């Protein structure tokens, strides 16, 4: 089995030459006639998913469900993929030096993705379609509970490939169920070149402390928006109502004034709030309850803690949260410019949803995850996280 | 003890890496004059300890030259902070700020990546050096230099303080590493909580043990073959030109033109007392060249290929996806082999020796990435640097 | 009176730019969106508008290239209202910053992209134009003063009132697009002068038109007079290249064919030419090569063949510093390519032809808004300042700077 | 003759400019390097023609003075131009299309700057070392009272460009006082680019209505500082203390905080205060005197400080868009969507928040060079450095694509 993965590795790498080449037409008609394909086989593929789905009841398995709103979403994912701008070869910054060369960089595929999913069977698809799009090989690996799924959707990524004129192995499934693969995967690192995980904390815990290839994946996020007490308490309103806001910090001066309405609003829509002891006097003299008392592991339910002001709202949310996205709900100009520099978050926000964190909303046009590393592929991650930057040079036969 | 020591210097910097961040360019330029001023007329304590590394060292043996502080040392040293004190303020820029349909204005913002640990030899140089980008950069450093030059960095680290502190600028700002323990090490790269990037700088060996225990991402290059391909369409005068970490490490020829250019190509080398290690192909062409002494496989290696499809295909497999060129004169196979050749640097008729920080105007080189990902060739500022999105909003709710 | 009016339309066309530039992302899709779905509403009654306008022109006896212009078929029809839903779907270039950097000092400084302000659109038949120019001046934030032709009167005017219906439906000023009603000529020449209230003129029209402005205005213009265009076939070129290139404003008026490589090229360019019906107008030393190949007839080419404009005219030069010289010389910088497999000549002729595109083994014809990726059109600039080369909804903006301090004095 | 004279200095720099076009950044830095020590050795024979200028008002005279600190300035500014990144010849934006083309931009000289000047014989190294840095060829008319030292930075700056084996027509500069060659530079349309004009508002003004070439130029006015009544008292004082704030707009809700310290700091430094009815009580309630009554001419003509009030950022911003000179202008606010509005709408070349105007500058801004400053919309604006001098054109790599 340790010659398999090997062999998986190997192929992909010697594939990645391929796809790398390929123009933008060929990597597009690829992609239309994955979409056509499944358009075509949408009953046996509706079918086939009915398969997992009943053997998954007969034992989340909502995001393994395939309606027809689902494929529609594929289809439609699919030609938006293709409707993106081609990344590969792109040429930027060539600028002449003294010594007479010309350097620049040029934009070209990292070469090989590992995508690792549980349930999600769409990933095969929605995966496999930003890599190879943006000129990489593919090793995907989905989960045992939607096999039959993704073994179908496989099928039709190579009917798609097979019409460009593609090597098959431009999207290699693991085909095994054995237990070693993923241990072999994220740690091939001649062959693989970024792994993206699709699954819960449980798998990604394991990856974060046992992978060797680098990751883009987020850890599970809390988020926070911090109300100044300069805030507009109707802009407080509007925003506070994985990038959806777990804590809600309120500085000591406005707590009454937001609180009270927001607390208000919360409750009326089902929210449990947690609240420390100064944000439970401040709802009770409200009248706006009931109201959970947090613990220190609390840094549908939304966590509540009055802090003094931005330089503890800062401190606490670089301290206690995830570093994904964060925002601050203030008129203070200063105060916005500060807390968009020294959060140290992937995505940080002054006067505006904690929700708009995702790479459609910030134009990226794709998702293929939410990062909240700081190297390479930070906050939402289009298709230029997948491609990789080297130096080019136009030389006149300089010597040194 | 050791492990609490580590643990320490991590908190430390974490929470140093909040000034530096927020530091301005006045702040940061004024900390490096001031370590450059602290370095002149100070020099004698900096001396004095160096002289003990390198009597330490003599009595043992070896590396010394390299090892010692000479005036000529410190003076490019002084020399380096204020040229890292020129280069502009990458910290805080924000780009591209654009208006979405939904309202918003999205963005990004280059910040410091926080906390950089840097890890060398036993050139007392690289503790300024690199200290010097870091700092520029926003970043909090930790230093673990060679336990050879421990008094003579123990020494810089004093006076990076002094001009810490004459900035405003807390002193854990940069930390060295004050024990020779190379225990240390092992912790320091695998930090993940209190550091974001390990730089490591030395010979292959040191590289591989950081390569497989590390869990802090790296920043390095792990070294191996250059190549110059010499297409059949080269022009015999510019592969003359051309050909004579990022030195030509294997000399790759196109059948076609082998005798025209290996013939000279040969006597330049074996002139230098260059050694030729070659394949059956090019010892023929040598030896009817009256090339020699010829050895079979200061070393250049050299291969005849068919063309440049081989070529493409041999820098790819055997490589190190550091830096390769080729030289053409043909426009098509120039510009495939820019896009096909999978290397950290691609050059079209020029020596694979401008691969380097300042010929390719980065003003700096922290060190070379033959990685993909983050950064990737010649590493500046910027390498030490990350964008996040950065949203100008009028109260949105989505 | 004209001035009395015309200043006045100038002023209101100031007041509106202030609102239209201040206008979100959302208000000016929505516009476009309502005048598309407004001409798809009235696409019979905008016809038989046009109806009118072709027949009165038919009577005149205009040029029927003049009357194939002017004439708004369902294909028209649906182009204008697919115009407007891609002009919708461009990013919106306005309020853009970009390159905020940190300086010693301690300020921040940076650029914003925001709109010139009030566009002249000057044409001439082409009532497609009142919707396309004022699409492309309205999602870059401008104000947008229309004078089209008196033979399009009642095309234009209904065309028009729907862009009025639009602006309302989006909560726009009405002025942010306004007419020029009266058909006085003089309202042209107070137009192309009003250099207070209009920041630049797009005109479309031939080059009767683009003429008289060129010698008359004083407020900037994006235009190019005539496309004189070459491709240059160098000596090293691929001939497969050079046929699939030369075959293929924006057209070869030229051919320049280096002296080593014009048997191999010429024959099959010239046999291919002729059995197009274009004539050849050609040097001496062309003529030779192709009365060789048996290609006729040939017309003599005179020295100003090399600046006029089915015709091609065929010089044959000693190689790529002649024919560079030629093209900088005769050219009208609009768009030139060299046909060459050797690396050092491509990127020569790159760099030192001094024309708003430069091609390397292409064909002229890529030069266009749609094909570089713009999305749209303007206009094709040959001028070097400010936009050069198709113009997208970028030309109709400005970079000015920002500065973010924090209280920094000097 | 004049007018044979001046067409033939045109064919000579459009003929110059292909040489210099294609210069490369080594022989270009070497020019300027070259011409640099050329100052150093012939400075004698150089400060004997200025001499002979300067003897031929005030302080034209020190203006004028080529004294032994302007030598030295001229001198580091050629190396300082020389140090700058070449910008010319650059590619960006080389992306594949779906034809399979690949189109990008390409950084390329104007190609022929026509520069005219006054009687300060720096701006003659000055612009022709920025021109020619930027890949262009240059013609410069300088001031009569400054023909002959202009004369003598000619000869060496011939000099430097024949050490660089560049064409000397490079750069020209006008032999002859009469004026006719400034009417034929700004008509020159067959082989001038670009007119850079640098002088007073009356020259600039007659230039403008009679220049068919293009110009790169700003007509100069009112400058302001708007401070608003959500205004740090500590900013709107620092940043309240040709770029100089001409008129200083204070909303009425925080007139009486603001004017009374800035007013006093005003009155201390010798500024005339020209204040409209409102400033005046203000003022006078708080003893800064004496004040002139504001005309309504004093909120467009250019040390006098114009003061007024206003109710709030709307009147601030179109009393700026209606009697500002578009040049520079900067809001004091504390207040976030304030400052970004101001920001966005001040239709003004440079727009400030928390800054003072001052910082309206090249080297301030980060150009490392300043050929002048515009307040046009179209082409540069704000302070105009290497870039202004230059055009972006396209460039495809093509793999033998047809298109019909």
């Amino acid at each position: 089995i340790d010659q398999y993965m090997t062999d998986v590795g190997r192929r992909a790498r010697r594939a990645s030459r391929s796809i790398a080449r390929a123009s933008t037409a060929a990597k597009n008609a690829a992609l239309e006639a994955v979409a056509r394909a499944i358009e075509r086989d949408a009953g046996a593929l509706k079918a086939a998913n009915a398969r997992d789905v009943a053997r998954a009841k007969d034992k989340f398995v909502d995001r393994l469900t395939l309606s027809d709103k689902a494929l529609k979403t594929m289809v439609e994912g699919l030609r938006q993929v293709a409707t993106l701008p081609d990344p590969i070869g792109e040429m930027s910054n060539l600028k002449y030096r003294p010594s007479g060369i010309q350097v620049g960089q040029m934009r070209v595929p990292l070469g090989v993705i590992g995508i690792i999913y549980e349930s999600r069977p769409n990933v095969t698809i929605d995966a496999a379609a930003l890599c190879l799009k943006s000129g990489n090989a593919t090793i995907l690996r989905g989960g045992s509970e939607a096999l039959e799924s993704n073994t179908a959707l496989a099928k039709l990524i190579g009917e798609g490939l097979a019409e460009a004129g593609l090597p098959q192995d431009t999207v290699q499934v693991v085909e095994t169920a054995d237990r070693a693969a993923v241990g072999r995967l994220i740690t091939m690192t001649e062959y693989v070149d970024v792994i993206v995980p699709r699954g819960g904390k449980s798998l990604i815990e394991r990856l974060i402390n046992e992978a060797r290839v680098p990751m883009i994946k987020h850890l599970d996020g809390i988020c926070h928006v911090y109300v100044d007490d300069r805030a507009s308490v109707t802009k407080a309103l509007t925003v506070c109502d994985c990038n959806t806001m777990e804590t809600l910090l309120v500085a000591r001066g406005i707590a009454p004034a937001v609180l009270s309405p927001l607390g208000r609003l919360y409750r009326e829509k089902g929210v449990e709030l947690r609240v420390d002891a100064d944000a439970r006097a401040v709802l009770e003299a409200a009248g706006v309850g009931p109201l959970v008392d947090a613990t220190d592991e609390d840094w549908p339910v939304l966590a509540i803690k009055i802090v003094d002001g931005i330089d503890a709202a800062i401190e606490h949310i670089n301290e206690y949260g995830s570093h994904h996205t964060d925002a601050i709900v203030t008129e203070d100009h200063d105060r916005a410019m500060r807390f968009l520099r020294e959060v140290d978050s992937a995505s940080v926000m002054v006067n505006a949803s904690t929700r708009f964190a995702d790479g459609f909303e910030f134009g990226l046009g794709a998702e293929i995850g939410i990062s909240n590393d700081k190297l390479h592929a930070r906050g939402p991650v289009g298709l230029e996280g997948l491609t990789s930057l080297k130096y080019v040079v136009l030389g006149h036969g300089e010597g040194r």
